[PDB]
């Protein structure tokens, strides 16, 4: 069974932010318009017995002080009075400002994603679902005491922490345009959570990590976590095929060597050629979309898997992508063919898919070899540090 997190309240909260507007409603209504919902098990967001149990869950990663400030930020934005100088300074100390502003539902909005992704992890742990999807989750930039990149609470870290505390190894795969720095940092010292981000990196591009660290070198973990954080920064302009060839052997080698108990995939849609960032040239095409190639490969491992959203600022094209990811997950997990019309069906948000109303996005389509050698050596070093049994040449042959 394939689970997916939704709910009426969940939907309201996921649609209450100024940056992401109603993207979540488009995604779930397009999934519904394509008649995928009856194939999927609804996973309800987690709710708690008391404020103390809620704090205990969230502060498994975040500091109490940051959680307190985030809740105060919501309360301050629910009254009319301007913030005081002291409250502005408090908020600045947690980077609750600039690109992570307050708004009337900021705490409930942020928490909802945590509630969704923790319930998703639970459904995998008890074996109710083989795969769970949460298109309201994936907020990989939030840090223990710092908002970042419109990420206020890191639902991924909390879900992964629940998975590993259930020996258990989690492989985290971050397909977002941006480096998954918050998840990487949370598990920097943990060999049991191997993180892998593929992303654009270049001078001045957010958040600035996931690349050569200023012959400069790649940091990759520390302590017993040495060699356990993997990164693949890519030049702008990369298409589906090159991105797929870049990531494919890495994914397979990580699975062979790490043998994860769970995979967690962030599927940020900002690599689409039609995303406003206009950096990568990925598509949602399915004859091949780099996203669908990656997800199909990961699912072919038959490891219990969490699929999360993330970036994606062209809301209809993010819906078009994540609808195909959802249909692909059903087909791969259940072995049951999913036929998706190339035309958007009529539904609530039909007009948002103008002017053509097609499921395809509207787009006419040595460095990587050096990163592969680097990553293969790091993986050898990770296996050597952690005394993992594996065939070197089977792994080497993948590349
Ligand atoms: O997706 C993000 N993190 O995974 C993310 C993190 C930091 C920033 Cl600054 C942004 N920026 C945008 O969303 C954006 C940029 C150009 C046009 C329209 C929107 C996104
Ligand atoms: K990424
Ligand atoms: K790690
Ligand atoms: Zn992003």
């Amino acid at each position: 069974s394939v689970g997916i997190v939704y709910g009426d309240q969940y939907r309201q909260l996921c649609c209450s932010s100024p940056k992401f507007g109603d993207r979540y409603a488009l995604v779930m209504d397009l999934i519904n318009a394509y008649k995928l919902i009856p194939e999927l098990s609804r996973v309800p967001p987690l709710q708690w017995d008391s404020p103390s149990r809620m704090y205990e869950a969230v502060t498994a990663f975040h500091s109490t002080e940051y959680v307190d400030a985030l809740k105060k930020l919501q309360m301050l934005h629910c009254e009319e009075k301007e913030l005081t100088a002291d409250d502005e300074l408090l908020m600045d100390s947690f980077s609750l400002n600039y690109d992570c502003p307050g708004f009337p539902s900021v705490f409930d909005y942020s928490l909802a994603a945590v509630q969704g992704s923790l319930a998703a992890a639970s459904a995998l742990i008890c074996r109710h679902c083989e795969v769970v999807i949460n298109w309201g989750g994936g907020w990989h930039h939030a840090k223990r005491s710092e908002a970042s990149g419109f990420c206020y609470l890191n639902d991924i870290v909390l879900a992964i922490h629940r998975l590993v505390s259930s020996q258990t190894r989690v492989l985290y795969v971050d397909l977002d345009l941006h480096h998954g720095d918050g998840v990487e940092e949370a598990f920097w010292y943990s060999p049991r959570v191997v993180t892998f981000s593929v992303h654009h990196a270049s001078p001045g591009f957010f958040p600035g990590t996931g690349t050569w660290n200023m012959l400069p070198i790649f940091l990759n973990g520390a302590g017993r976590g040495r060699f356990s954080a993997f990164n693949l920064p890519l030049e702008e302009g990369i298409n589906d095929l090159d991105w797929s060839n870049a990531i494919g052997p890495i994914l397979d080698s990580l699975n062979i060597v790490i043998q994860p108990s769970y995979v967690v995939v962030q599927c940020g849609a900002d690599c689409l050629a039609t995303d406003p960032h206009r950096i990568f040239r990925l598509t949602n095409f399915y004859p091949l979309s780099g996203y669908l190639y990656a997800i199909k490969k990961i699912l072919s491992w038959k490891v219990p898997t969490l699929i999360l959203g993330g970036g994606g600022y062209n809301f209809p094209d993010t819906a078009r992508l994540w609808t195909r990811v959802t249909a692909l997950t059903i087909e791969e997990v259940k072995g049951k063919k999913m036929t998706i019309s190339p035309e958007i069906p009529e539904h609530s948000y039909f007009s948002r898919y103008g002017p053509d109303f097609e499921l395809d996005i509207d787009y006419f389509p040595d460095s990587i070899q050096k990163h592969h050698r680097r990553i293969l050596e790091q993986l050898r070093n990770y296996a050597d540090l952690n005394k993992l049994i594996y065939d070197y040449d089977q792994v080497y042959q993948l590349y």
